[PDB]
């Protein structure tokens, strides 16, 4: 409970939570969501952030999507092998939520916000999917995200996901990268140190 | 040519421009834009950012969009005043992306990023209504922006701009509040805050 509630402290209510998406495309409303995993985090005692849950989920190309074979090429997912374990776009936000809205009851907590590279596109796909599922308990704030390409471009002078990462002293590996997993794995690190850098260097608390 | 590189290279390239719109409504796709402010940006020769230029439209309309007077009723825009002195978004967005140009023609820049308070929002509707306009040589990176909400919450702590501003130790008049000179205005003082306060705690070169 504690450590759940000086990091929702720490962003005046917000339940950060680290968010990356695979798609068969650009377009929310229209193109396929086809991967996602979110990853949670805590504060040590010393306020220290860092990554704490992790939820991983393929997903099903809903009735309707479109697939834009640029898109499948980039990020290799072939949405007819049947190994892939994919679920609809409704389980896979439902129990991401559920660990979401767990984490805002123990709460200095009220809301959670999606923390993601260019976190704009994460965010309206999330929105677009729970739209299409009908999902009316949403923990996540509707419209403000920690978009980690700005605050890389003000802690790194990156906005580039591996050049950031790369610069902030992480390691990075080209051949996992456009993975959900891997990808959000990294974001999750990334804004970690960013945090925690700026914690580092008597920028807060203020 | 200096303080245009000098600000792109501390951005990999990026022009940040700070935006703020108004608007009658949420959907950037069928809600009318209303209201338009841009702030260009410059850093001096020791390294600090500050506001340069400013430009400001008020805008009509566009045929067909929708006005949610919850949206007028929080903004006070009457779109219908003979003296607003509005144009098309044709020409606000066209006269903006002319100046900006203008920014990224310097040899550091190559593409204008929005700077913006909920910086998605802002960029829903400018993209939008540079569609709606069918503007070709759009500046502004498609996808990429500088989010102050962001920004301010790691920084200070707030993601709420009059909170963040007080909390940053400007002044901030809720009065004015909610017009895009002024909200634009407090917004690109506010991340040049960010911006020097990350340089002068050493976060700042990484050298
Ligand atoms: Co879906
Ligand atoms: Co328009
Ligand atoms: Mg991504
Ligand atoms: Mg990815
Ligand atoms: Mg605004
Ligand atoms: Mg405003």
């Amino acid at each position: 409970n504690a450590q759940l509630t000086g990091l929702c402290d720490r962003f005046r209510g917000f339940y950060p939570v680290v968010i990356d998406v695979e798609t068969a495309g650009f377009n929310a409303k229209t193109d396929a969501l086809l991967e996602i995993a979110a990853i949670t985090l805590k504060m040590d005692e010393q306020g220290w952030l860092m990554p704490d849950t992790t939820l991983h989920f393929h997903v099903e190309p809903f009735v309707g999507a479109n697939l834009q074979p640029e898109a499948l090429a980039f990020n290799g997912i072939d949405p007819n092998d049947p190994d892939r374990g994919a679920v609809s776009g409704y389980e896979a936000l439902h129990e991401i939520f559920k660990v979401v809205r767990k984490g805002i009851k123990a709460s200095g907590c009220n809301r959670a916000i999606m923390v993601a590279h260019n976190a704009n596109f994460d965010h309206s796909f999330m929105m677009a999917a729970a739209e299409r599922a009908s999902l009316k308990r949403n923990p996540f704030h509707p419209f403000a995200t920690f978009d980690t390409a700005a605050l890389a471009g003000l802690a790194l002078g990156q906005t580039v996901l591996s050049k950031a990462c790369q610069t902030a002293g992480m390691d990075f590996d080209s051949t996992q990268a456009h993975s959900a997993l891997y990808d959000t794995e990294r974001t999750a690190v990334l804004f970690c140190e960013i945090v925690n850098r700026w914690k580092r260097l008597g920028g807060w608390p203020l």
